[PDB]
């Protein structure tokens, strides 16, 4: 039940788990309240293209601030995610394999800060329900 996508931008990318990832370019840094279902990337500071793929064992990501490095498995357990939905859960990495974001669950230190960059990549994670 595994998958792997190169993530174009702009794009709306339906996923085998019933969710979609939407990408687009934006000039401005987001103002919305912090949440795990959106993400901001600075193209200049991360290796493109982005990919979205399912988990492998050993997968770890570096948390914001002094959070430290955290194994993805631990994140799924703490979130009480059913074993079947984790095997199917999108993981957003850069072209180098750095895990940037686990949509809906956790952000890495690699999320853009508001630093006067000319342009950002904006990501959104949303269900195909209603
Ligand atoms: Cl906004
Ligand atoms: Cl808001
Ligand atoms: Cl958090
Ligand atoms: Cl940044």
């Amino acid at each position: 039940k595994g998958y792997w996508f190169e993530l174009p931008v702009p794009a709306l990318l339906p996923l085998p788990n019933g969710y979609a990832i939407i990408s687009e370019f934006g000039e401005h840094y987001p103002r919305k309240q912090a949440g795990n279902d959106w993400f901001v990337v600075d193209p200049a500071s991360v290796s493109l293209p982005l990919r979205v793929r399912t988990r492998r064992r050993g997968d770890r990501m570096v948390l914001k601030g002094t959070g430290g490095t955290k194994k993805l498995k631990e994140i799924f357990i703490e979130a009480k995610i059913p074993r079947m939905e984790r095997d199917r859960w999108p993981i957003v990495e850069d072209a180098d394999g750095r895990i940037l974001w686990v949509p809906g669950l956790k952000k890495s230190a690699f999320e853009a800060q508001n630093r006067g960059q000319a342009r950002y990549i904006l990501l959104q994670y949303q269900a195909m329900n209603s």
